[PDB]
């Protein structure tokens, strides 16, 4: 039944495991320094090893400068024997916790306790060891996961992942803690192996302080970052600013939509602001006579059309192209006529239902290669307008007006 | 004071718990196979059970094919007795870690160690058991949470959640690791009970590889996904591409803004590109005489207005509607005249300060029902322009030009 | 070798630590109630304290109403002695798990087991204690982190963080579980110290239920939220709705782009919808003669320009400004002429490669102060159009038409 150690005097009641190296030498790296474990009864014998256990192990060979030690907990899956038991919890000597469930690592890697030791055991892995000592690492086949199960009760289901930024340190005698500083960030993103190693994140969401904080001001922003094909460095692309503006994170560089991914429409209050600054342009030349002629002819093409229930006003780019060429102009040297083309490509179209193999089941779809003819209607309207101006000036001269 | 087991020869110093079933039968499922626990002193006695403890338990009845075993750690909240102690840490036999703090589960569920065993104990729960063996599960009343506390020291507060994608396996007899493959994703999202069960995520942010990776190319994208009312399958909606484009994830399907959520304004460098492709349209018919007449009359309505202060150029939709109808036209059959209506609805307007009941405190607001009359100004300009064209052609004929 | 406790009768085989206060008084808050620990061999002695250990400790002074107790696990980093061992795993009496790796907290704080106890030990910290009992807390210098290592095997690398919403409770006798309710949210965001305390999140991504759920309907939305300079309350800014619309979360409040962060261009199918509602405007006045005169003159400026290879149609704002002023008008009282200026500011331009000090290495860049002259081309076209209308009416009167 019950075995116990008692100290009646007010001191500690503690159990110790004492272990040596061979022939009184120092204890070694990964040597089992101590253990506690259950052995269940099979009917007439106990198991030969523990089915659940706590192990104390060495971290490096013991010496006057190294007393390194780490911990793991071992479990045995239902339906398996102690030959297939799993060191699923490993508390590294650096203080990190590794969670390595059944199926994640071969039993040859049962002594891995860090990125450094994992790199050594799997030479091609090459993850950054600067990530050691930072907290929790989960290794699982395919889909390592954190589930936050949140019953509402009488309030709200509101799971959360919360960074807590501050100035200062909990590591010294002083323990100053102060206001969040500029450059405070929280990245939620993905690193990956590139064929040679893992490195920095190449895609992420980042919540950032937008300046230093004070009791009346705690500004932030949220930024989405991606890495381009043929490149190995991620860039901030789009973000929401402290004032709520949704903006590209570089000027005159990123689009909204593309040929095979067009916005259906925009609801705005004010008109789009387009820069038309003399300092960024060459001189504005007058239109040639063929250009003016084409401008006049294009105005005659304006009518009404439908798609394949309302009547839309305008013309086709193909019609404008024929008119342009009939006056000897190359239509694609003009900014109001656009052509976009794209290759065949595959996209996630939807998600299947959860099944026996996983909960997240993307359904793929192939988008055929294609192309579009398009206008910039603001610039087209101005082209047409110059046509009207030339026609009006010709009339005004004929009436000495 | 101090109790110890010593092995001087270089072997292990290990403690074992040996337990049987009743009458020498096999140990049973959830049977306590071993235990270590503290019992504090009340003045003249010790507590009847341990206030903090490590338990080794069976996972399934022991047999020649099952040596299953799992672990939990128990703690007792300050201000409570050992009747209310909490098995807060449960290392499942599958290797998952369950964190179940005080107030999360009734004591009847102290032996729950998996989604399978939780489903059996709570028949209406019905979570997917495919999620077992994947890592960490946290159960807490209302707001299970992970906090990443990040003192700056002399650097930057930069907490991070990092997926680490790779090809290969750590699980086999030979380990192999290679470059991130196509279809690599990282989902941060929410599943929920639908009245019958939990299933796949129905809203999420997803970081994805955009193609396979190599040492000179590690492309990614970030995608936001939601599920529609009346639907049970989430779809990618908007995303930032590897090249930084912000785009809808299906063509000609999603809007920017709506009637009661209009963008204030857009800053663009180039003019909006609108597709005007003959292949997607029916034939462009000429304008009837009433339509041309309305186009001419509408041009006379252009003046300057202010809101209720710069002078803006244009006219009202209501004025255009009267003119349209005065020539016997239904104005709402034309694409340049729009009407939007919305019901009364309630939204989160802001967040209150943290209080004794929670840190996240949304303040609600009711938006009244309403409607708007709107133009598509690009189309309207073209309608007006055809009016000018007809007037110019009528003049040119009268002067034999 | 092997030390063991055996129970042949079918009962438990358990080890107990029995400890008292001084002079038979009750055990005290944070008193070591029990311990298990390895002591490695240095060559001729063992270490004076354990290099790896499990400790059971008191939570509050023991009494008839308090049997509080908690657990920690201690490890010793390779290259250090037991003077510098780390209580890296602390399972609080409330059931929370604290991960505190090497370098995170001074050894004086080794008994911290909660936000309440941390606040008392570090008076300036002032985090919200309502966060106690919610799950996992990770403290690390600068960059606490969670890594999800996901080898593809034969499937896909698909790590996930998954909130699981439901109605009900697992905490009571009743244990009702039901459908996800309205107001269910999942926040991924950042709190921070403001100089006095930590509080609510001030920037975040939030996945939210958009209404209650049922077996045929599980709507969601994704929202990005930030806090403004000079403010201490975060607001929803932009979101993707259940129907996939990307929208500002308040009407007529937020922009897309700004002067130093302009969208390059927009790809839309339909024309931008601009509200032009008589009910929201003052009366549309007719143009004065100087305004009409300027409108006519501006049409003559339309030609072609290039940036510093295609020919773009239009004119400069500076040219329009001179014409406006030549007829005695203030050009900046008119909505189609815009001027924006911005101060010098610093932004993250790029991410450096991973180095020995960290994986996430932002490279900064200074954007000089600057300004732009811009048009609203839709409004400008209408201004020009009125010029044409006045010219046509003058001709028609002269020919008695």
């Amino acid at each position: 039944c019950s075995f116990g150690i008692e100290n009646t005097a007010g001191g500690s009641a503690v159990f110790h495991n004492y272990t040596r190296g061979a022939s009184n030498s120092v204890t070694k790296n990964n040597q089992l320094l101590g253990g506690y474990g259950s052995r269940p009864w099979l009917g007439s014998t106990y198991t030969e090893h523990s089915n659940a256990a706590l192990h104390f192990l060495g971290a490096g060979d013991t010496s006057a400068t190294n007393h390194g030690g780490w911990i793991r907990l071992l479990v045995t899956p239902k339906g398996k024997t102690i030959s297939d038991r799993v060191p699923a919890f490993r508390l590294s000597d650096n203080g990190d916790l590794w969670l390595v469930p059944d199926g994640a690592m071969h039993s040859d890697l049962g002594l891995v306790r860090s990125i450094e030791t994992l790199n050594a055991a799997v030479p091609r892995f090459n993850a950054p060891s600067i990530q050691d000592g930072r907290g929790l690492k989960i290794v699982a086949p395919q889909a390592p996961e954190i589930d936050l199960i949140a019953p509402r009760g009488s309030g709200a289901s509101a799971p959360a992942i919360r960074a807590m930024w501050c100035d200062g340190s909990l590591a010294d005698t002083t323990r100053y803690i102060g206001a969040t500083q500029p450059g405070s960030t929280f990245y939620i993103g993905a690193s990956g192996h590139d064929g040679e190693k893992f490195d920095s994140m190449r895609g992420s969401v980042a919540i950032k302080s937008a300046g230093g904080w004070g009791p009346t001001s705690t500004p932030t922003q949220v930024v989405l970052e991606t890495c381009e094909s043929g490149s190995i460095s991620r860039l901030p692309r789009w973000g929401v600013d402290h004032n709520g503006t949704l903006m590209p994170m570089a000027d005159n560089r990123y689009n909204l939509g593309w040929g095979s991914g067009r916005v259906k429409q925009v609801y705005a209050v004010n008109g789009t602001i387009n820069t038309a600054d003399a300092r960024l342009k060459n001189d504005v030349r007058a239109m040639s006579d063929p250009e003016t002629e084409a401008a006049k002819a294009i105005a005659k093409e304006i009518g009404f059309w439908t798609w394949k229930i309302r009547e839309h006003c305008g013309l086709t780019v193909q019609r404008a192209i024929e008119i342009m060429e009939s006056f000897g102009l190359d239509p694609f040297k003009y900014g109001f006529i656009c052509y976009d083309k794209w290759d065949e490509h595959t996209v996630v179209s939807e998600y299947g239902p959860a099944n026996e193999d996983g909960t997240e089941n993307p359904i793929y779809k192939t988008i055929p290669a294609g192309d579009h003819y398009s206008f910039r209607l603001e610039e087209l309207n101005l082209f047409i307008a110059k046509g009207f101006e030339a026609r009006l000036s010709a009339i005004e001269d004929k009436l000495g007006m």
